[PDB]
């Protein structure tokens, strides 16, 4: 049976979840928690999905941008976002940390708040510690949309939803995300 | 025929709106567009309404608290908001100025955000001159929740959302809205 994705309200969301232990990683009872967030991640069609969004008060994030996902989106929007796919990916206690000071503004979407879109600035090269699906160390460098997914993801397993890292009024309906920015508005994009 | 509701993303929630000349306050089409908000706002169930919030670039806002409204909810909670019924109110050109530093934190909701609510703080006593629906000048000094409405609806009429004013991570789904606040965040009520 499936558990459901939380909402903001929810107290998981917005707290600190706790670092799973080394070596239960490989558990059963996690790789449960494991195969369950990266089946919710496709369900309802995202790109990634934090344990405490299923009211899992762990430190697992799951994420992949598949060429299909990206398949339907504007060429000139996809090139802009620098964004590319990569296969499913999963982190237990992962531990990010930008790369450069380079940053990018775009909107974001988060499951737990749907129906609405906001601009929010993240890093444009980052790498992230921690371990694999397996207990196994790992060293992921990324840098692009897969870099903004690992913030995003992050944030999650810290209490944080991008609605308090948003710019000033860009906040909107899923609906109106094509609308023009206010005057006074950042604009969107790189350095 | 009756004009809808715009939500986030709309450029003119998210932008100054002007000032209307006085002396047109009594301009029937004018007059008109105070009357569609009187009714928006009593149509979709509510106690404020900017221009804006009906495509209207103008500095008007209209505002009530029926005992009705009032009418269905908690007598401790009704009673800590200190929210008090007062006839229906209209407001063009209006200037708001806190009375006193003294604050308050409770959730807010907009109509252009439904769905939603979050807890944002605002001063207890305000108070705002401006002209009233017959071009006449008036004063009006409030406390409770009535000063709230005024800064919320207020603010509209300068681009600004109340997501952009909430305590951080406190953001949540009407329905999960009764759910405990998460740690580290302050509490609700006056101080
Ligand atoms: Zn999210
Ligand atoms: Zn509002």
């Amino acid at each position: 049976d499936l558990p459901e994705i939380v909402a903001s309200g929810d107290p998981v969301l917005h707290e600190k979840a706790r670092e799973v232990d080394p070596g239960e990683i490989g558990s059963e009872r996690i790789q449960k928690i494991i195969d369950d967030m990266i089946k919710v991640m496709r369900l309802a069609p995202g790109v990634g999905l934090a344990a405490p969004q299923i009211g899992v008060p762990l430190r697992i994030i799951v994420l992949e941008d598949t060429k299909e996902y990206i398949s339907y989106a504007p060429k000139e929007e996809i090139l802009a976002q620098e964004r590319r796919h990569f296969d499913l990916m999963v982190m237990v206690n992962p531990v990010l940390k930008e790369r450069s000071n380079k940053k990018a503004l775009f909107f974001e979407g988060c499951l737990s708040v749907d129906g609405f879109r906001a601009a929010v600035e993240r890093y444009l090269e980052v790498v992230v510690t921690g371990y694999d699906r397996q207990g196994k160390r790992i060293e992921v460098n990324a840098s692009g949309w897969q870099a903004r997914i690992l913030q995003h993801e992050c944030d999650h397993l810290d209490g944080n939803l991008y609605v308090d890292k948003m710019v000033p009024r860009t906040f909107r309906t899923v609906d109106n995300l094509d609308l023009p920015l206010a005057e006074g508005c950042p604009k969107l994009g790189s350095h």
